[PDB]
């Protein structure tokens, strides 16, 4: 529970990967998206899986789609 961790946990004082994580997003997910599209997808039944994925991501991070990326 939180209180089993919020104590200390002094397990890394170098935190050298310097890089945030939001959560969400899609950054993967996106890439096997249109990873499926380039091999075998543009409309097709095989990248279906990766487009609702796609939007499940974005709705959850608070975007309906982005503008453009």
């Amino acid at each position: 529970m939180t209180e089993t961790d919020k104590k200390q946990e002094q397990e890394n004082h170098a935190e050298c990967e310097d890089k945030p994580k939001p959560c969400c997003v899609c950054k993967p997910e996106k890439e096997e998206r249109d990873t499926c599209i380039l091999f075998n997808g543009q409309d097709s039944e095989k990248c279906k899986e990766f487009i609702e994925k796609y939007k499940e991501c974005m709705k959850g991070y608070g975007f309906e789609v982005p503008s453009a990326n």
